[PDB]
């Protein structure tokens, strides 16, 4: 059973919910975690979604090695794990476990690209990534081993690369909004928060109401021509001139599962969106074994599986129905089907939806279509409710004085900002100092969706003219 | 374009082939290779196949960590990679990269398995593995980081575990034989080649005609109860007693790709079985509007098609490129074909050309594709059987090895003998060792007089021997 209350004791709730739901088992190495089926299946669902979508844009998959020579990695960091020996035997030079794959992939890109006919080059990989994170580890959200994909592309023009950046970013919106029912906000990173290797970083950001924190959900970079300068990725154009390629890179990790847990979970435990749940409907026979009820459960299973609904009968002998209800509630199965002798006599079954608790009486013949409609309802309502908590979590302000009260209410702040890089630094400091007295607030993104900006408007901090609205907050 | 000859220098043919098809790029860390799309997509076909099949047996995927603490791994190896630092700082204790995951998975098993209600427990994972191999590395066949799937299961009885050992091994036969059209022999490992932590090790074995080497294609172990005792994987049975569990484990790797390549490849380069080819039919314009219509048509039949309508290459360049890459069928369309209402079609395995009318394409291309696949397999099976010699005594071995053959020979199954045979064969080759590949499930009759071909003692079973990877 789940006992820590979600609003009151968020950290404990989260651990309880991931452990008692059977998603995660703890492990003797810090910041590493076991991903059990109930979590891993969700990762498979989103990997297949995204993979299929990039295969439509002409991206192709590859696998580069997890190892990189120190020489190659330090070409141009305290997080990098170094291998120094195998068995008893010292290596000639230490070797790094990949923390990201630029220094592995880009030298190969310099070899493969010779001519404009080689462009665009579009690759992705799925792989694990290792980083010795300094911060407190958190399962899914921050781990020292995480799973991700990483895309790297090279184009003859900026315009084509930018088109891809945005197309990929829309797929990350989809990953989170369409599969996980988490609402996100597309936006440009500030100068201080963007990938230092690139020209412009775009991002998809999320908000955890229960601790008032923003969190970057995924990232898509327009890298410009600078890696191609560094690594010498050049092409003869059709006029025989030597040109630099234009590059993008993008990634999203097992962090997304965690954001999904935090968003839809409640005091009983998980709530998993139907699109990604391992089991969408659990059949629970009201049994404390004559074979009439399980006979009908099996029948119902077959029937529902014909509509591609994922189903499990919990036919365990030694557990009471109510025990089982709770069990599958902690796991967040979006739908429970109850079948007892009553139900068996009526030709009906009783269905309870995990998001709201609402119960329904449904005739055997209507089950398949009615459970499909219920899952669309559940999926959609999870989203709409989270969207509403997102927009209730953002306070629009005009002045630096509105900042601290807005952070204390566990809110994000949306504010007109001059975008001067020095100012971002000043605001990280000033809100750090002010937080200790009573923690740093930073930029999360400049939203693509800009609320209106009355002609005279001034920066909430410097009072200079204000370019755009920037979304700020405490963050992971 | 490929210039080395497969029957003349095999190593350089292989290198050329996997490089010029754009399957493999070489890398500065020895034993490690870049898998490009053309090779990665074939891995994706066989992974999706096996994955779906183990799902129907109730197996579920997971992901355990790639690190394992010194203490846990060094519990009861020169190949294991050790992490000792983050940035410049050293760790309290060093930490190993997963060479296999018994030591990572089995403590959590001991904790999740309490009763018989919790059995069978069936998990699998896809990951990479790192092993600092001392042998000569070879792309795919033997690499320092390789990709695999490792399956690990726990059962109440040995019967049920064993049942599962064989289901999985049939799935590996299917993986090699149905997807990749590589023929394989199911078998038992001898006591000297079995996984030392298990009871029995079953295997499927493949063969490389051009260097006479056998090669383990995949493996599936009846672990018995010995890991259960060591990790404390006990459960409460029906009667209420504390029973150890019965375990299996099994794995297959990217080595499968290299076996496929070496089996079907020829002097012009790769030949890819239709069942695993990302592109089955490449359409080449030599017009563009009909190419589009034909593609649409062929996809109705689920045929995977690419039109190579890239203007920056000559049609000739395209014939050679898709050839080296092993695309099964190539379809050529000019002005003369356009006005005849037909297409010229060339199959990659035999070079045979067909003239096919637009209406008959989908059914005929489907016919040819089943023929390619059926035929790759069948030639490879005949090539396999021409490579194994039934023998009776030891005096036959060296000549058979020099013909680059395996030998099937009756054996007492004394472990000390296999050891002796290796050294002996080592020494006569110096003047190279031959080991057991497997005891085939398919045993020929053993007449009662018969003697072990080496030691002169009464034989037990027929055993397959040769050099190997
Ligand atoms: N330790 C981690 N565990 C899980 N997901 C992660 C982790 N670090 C980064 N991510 C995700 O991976 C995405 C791209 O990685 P990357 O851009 O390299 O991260 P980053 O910029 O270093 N984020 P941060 O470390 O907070 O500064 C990020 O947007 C995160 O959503
Ligand atoms: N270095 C490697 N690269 C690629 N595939 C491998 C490698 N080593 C083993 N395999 C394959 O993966 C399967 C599972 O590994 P495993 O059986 O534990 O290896 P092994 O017993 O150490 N083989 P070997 O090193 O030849 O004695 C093996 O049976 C091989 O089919
Ligand atoms: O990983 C990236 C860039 C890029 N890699 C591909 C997808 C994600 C995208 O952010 C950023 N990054 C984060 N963290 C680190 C590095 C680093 O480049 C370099 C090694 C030190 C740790
Ligand atoms: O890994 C296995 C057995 C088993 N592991 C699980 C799946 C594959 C199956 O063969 C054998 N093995 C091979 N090589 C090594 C080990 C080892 O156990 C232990 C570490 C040293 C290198
Ligand atoms: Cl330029
Ligand atoms: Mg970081
Ligand atoms: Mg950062
Ligand atoms: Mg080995
Ligand atoms: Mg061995």
């Amino acid at each position: 059973m789940v006992t820590a209350k979600k609003d009151e004791n968020f950290s404990e709730w989260y651990t309880q919910a991931i452990v008692r739901s059977e998603m995660i088992e703890y492990y003797d190495i810090s910041g590493c975690y076991i991903m059990r089926p109930w979590a891993f299946h969700i990762w498979e669902k989103v990997q297949r979604f995204f993979d299929d979508e990039i295969k439509k844009m002409g991206v192709e998959n590859s696998y580069f090695p997890m190892f990189v020579s120190r020489h190659k990695l330090e070409k141009e960091s305290p997080e990098v794990a170094w291998v120094t020996h195998y068995g008893d035997s010292p290596l000639p030079e230490k070797i790094a476990i990949r923390p990201t794959s630029e220094t592995i992939m880009y030298p190969a890109y310099a070899k493969w690209i010779r001519s404009h006919r080689d462009l665009p080059l579009k690759l992705n990989q799925w792989c694990s990534v290792v980083r010795w994170e300094f911060k407190q580890p958190t399962p899914f959200l921050r781990t020292r081993e995480f799973l991700w994909q990483e895309g790297h592309t090279a184009h003859a023009t900026e315009e084509e690369a930018w088109e891809l950046v945005l197309d990929i970013l829309e797929l990350y919106r989809r990953w989170y909004e369409e599969c996980l029912a988490v609402p996100v906000i597309k936006g440009e990173k500030s100068e201080g928060e963007k990938f230092a290797g690139g020209k412009k970083t775009t991002t998809v950001e999320a908000f955890i109401p229960e601790n008032g924190r923003g969190i970057q959900a995924a990232t898509s970079h327009l890298l410009g021509t600078n890696f191609a300068k560094m690594f010498e990725i050049e092409f003869e154009d059709e006029e025989g001139h030597k040109r630099l390629v234009h590059q993008t890179s993008w990634g999203c990790t097992t962090r997304s599962l965690g954001v999904m847990i935090m968003t839809h979970g409640d005091d009983k435990g998980l709530v998993i969106p139907p699109r990604v749940a391992s089991v969408q409907v659990v059949i629970i026979p009201i049994l404390f074994n004559t074979g009439e009820i399980l006979g009908k459960c099996r029948e119902l299973k077959t029937m529902l599986e014909k509509a591609d609904i994922r189903v499990r009968i919990d036919d365990r002998s030694n557990y009471t129905p109510g025990w089982k209800y709770n069990h599958w509630e902690v796991k967040g199965v979006p739908l429970r089907l109850e079948l007892g002798p009553k139900d068996l006599a009526k030709g009906t079954a009783r269905v309870v939806r995990r998001d709201t608790g609402e119960a329904y009486q449904i005739s055997w013949a209507d089950l398949a279509p009615k459970l499909l409609e219920l899952m669309e309802g559940i999926q959609r309502s999870l989203f709409e409710k989270a969207k509403a908590r997102l927009h209730e979590g953002i306070e629009k302000i005009s002045t630096f004085d509105e900042v601290m009260p807005a952070l204390n209410r566990k809110h994000l702040v949306l504010a007109p900002w001059c975008e001067d890089p020095e100012s971002e630094e000043q605001i990280k400091k000033e809100t750090q100092k002010l937080s200790e007295i009573q923690g740093a607030m930073k930029t999360l993104c400049i939203p693509f969706d800009q609320p209106p900006m009355p002609e005279g408007t001034k920066c909430f901090y410097t009072g200079k003219p204000a370019k755009r609205w920037t979304l700020w907050g405490r963050s992971y």
